[PDB]
């Protein structure tokens, strides 16, 4: 009853505008499921009756990835129930799907549930955009939507090219800094069968601790993530030092 009128309050599914071939657009906002705190059953019968006066005819679906972590996923068993809880023709009805800021971690969801994602393989409706500007090339401007707090995360960015992330394998990443946010932005990495850059966003607000190593190195230790990211990069003190200012302007501004 009332519980279910406060999904919609989240808004983590929303309609708004319509696509260059003339199709209604819907926008998933994964960061906003919690897994566990809403009913997953409510979140779908709302994505439900959120598409039951479209889904007969077709459309297409924006989902926002930016900053989606465990604390979003969709577990196992309800994972699989998406696949079946809606009309075969509702699924077919789907003429594109625009994956935005998919990250490490979802791809890391996506080798772990590769079992139950295999129709999603090299499927030729997922258009994973590269980045922020490429969405016009499905919708105009002045009909894109996402959410405000996506679209923040875009503006004024002081940019190092050319960073090394440290791992296994090292891997050639940027490394942006925001007013709000570090995001760290990947060449081409495999999802689902194709490739993809990648966007791992770390507010201010988690960033626990960072350390300068080397005149080009250094580390960020992430609220939650147990091992400090690594990265190299001939301007790490440059970089250590913009990420201090953005994290103290972060504490600064807490209430007490």
């Amino acid at each position: 009853k009332e519980e279910f009128k406060a999904l919609k309050t989240l808004s983590i599914f929303y309609q708004a505008g319509t696509s260059k071939a003339g199709n209604p657009i819907f926008y998933y906002v994964a960061r906003r499921f919690k897994t566990g705190q809403i009913n997953g059953d409510l979140l779908i019968y709302h994505v439900l009756l959120t598409l039951k006066p479209y889904y007969a005819k077709p459309y297409e679906i924006v989902v926002d990835l930016t900053h989606t972590g465990p604390s979003n996923r969709f577990k196992t068993d309800f994972l699989s129930k998406w696949f079946v809880v809606f009309p075969g023709f509702a699924y077919d009805n789907v003429s594109a799907v625009y994956i935005y800021n998919c990250n490490s971690w979802v791809r890391e969801y996506t080798k772990y549930h590769e079992r139950l994602l295999t129709g999603l393989k090299g499927s030729k409706r997922l258009v994973f955009i590269d980045c922020p500007g490429k969405l016009a090339e499905h919708i105009e401007h002045e009909q894109q939507k996402l959410p405000a707090a996506t679209l923040a995360l875009e503006e004024d960015l002081k940019v190092f090219h050319n960073a090394l992330k440290l791992a296994h394998k090292d891997t050639k990443v940027s490394i942006k800094v925001g007013s709000t946010a570090v995001q760290v932005t990947s060449a081409e990495r495999t999802v689902l069968g194709q490739s993809v850059f990648l966007n791992d966003i770390y507010y201010a607000s988690e960033i626990e601790e960072i350390c300068l190593v080397d005149e080009n190195q250094f580390t960020l230790t992430i609220a939650n993530q147990g091992t400090p990211l690594t990265f190299m990069h001939q301007e790490c003190e440059a970089i250590v030092q913009s990420i201090i200012h953005i994290r103290t302007r972060w504490e600064l501004s807490q209430p007490d």
